[PDB]
């Protein structure tokens, strides 16, 4: 017996922008009050987090595209 | 017995974005109160997590384009 | 027995942007309280963490793109 | 013709307090926005004015009393 | 014609106050944003004012009793 | 004709306070904005003013009493 796998896949996507101006952007929060109260914390593999947070992000990309591909190809005997 | 896979998908798919001017955006946020109490936490694998946050985003991409896209070839013997 | 196992992607996608000028973008926050109280932290493989925090971020790239790949090829026997 | 004013009021009025403990007060405001837009402003004899304010008081008199007392004695001929 | 006056007015009035303890007074602001805009101001006698303000006060006097008293004795002929 | 005025007020009045302890007091703000625009100002007599303040006051006088008075006596002929 004889397995064959050709795995050949052709891209030629294009992910594009155009724009004249960006232009007027304002961002002006007029802060808060975070409490956060706790005992314990107790964290293992992969964990992610955030606790007790004021934050305050302006992102302007002049393009700001994304192009996310994952190619697998398992085999098993 | 012999199996042939041919895995040969063909992609030309485009996403793509035309403007003239991006123009006023303004993001005038009041800041409020936030609390939280709590006794224990305990977190295992890929947990992804906030608590107690106040946060303001201004997010203003001059194309902010997305193409997402998985390949999977599994095999079994 | 054999196994022949071809893994020949081509990728040819362009992620492209084009932009006139980036222009005003203006970020004057005012600044809040945040407090947090606790008794124990305990972390173990992997844990990525914030606690407490007040934090401004301006981010104006003149492009801003991703492109993010992911090739993977497990076998057995 | 002869005129007599005797003007001879008597005061023995207290004002007074008692009070144990004051205890415990809190006072966290969360900071909003106030904008005032205006184009010309003009104030003449015994104006008192605010305009665009983001004020907070905590106030704790022990005794915090007032006693507001005027005597007038006006006379013509 | 003679005119007599007696202006002698009594005061024996005590403002007052006890207390035990002040005890614990927090004032914690988060503090938030006031934008003003005029062209021109004009003020003339007596005038008294404030524009574009964020203040914050905590007043803990041990006794803050008041006594406003004013005596007039106006005459004409 | 004559005149006889006889301006004799009596005082006797005490303003007064008692304490046992001043205690805690926190005064933990977090700072805003503020922006003030004008193009011309013109003040004259007795004006009092502020423009585009961020001020913060802890006053804990152990007595903070006061006591205003103010004796006045016009005459003509």
């Amino acid at each position: 017996g004889s397995v064959q796998i050709v795995y050949k896949p052709v891209d030629l996507s294009k992910v594009t922008s155009k724009c004249g101006s960006l232009g007027n952007i304002h961002h002006k929060p007029g802060g808060g009050q975070v409490e956060v109260k706790s005992e314990k914390l107790d964290f293992k593999d992969r964990v992610q987090s955030k606790i007790g947070s004021l934050d305050n992000i302006t992102h302007v990309p002049g393009g700001g595209n994304k192009k996310i591909e994952t190619h697998k190809l398992t085999f098993r005997e």
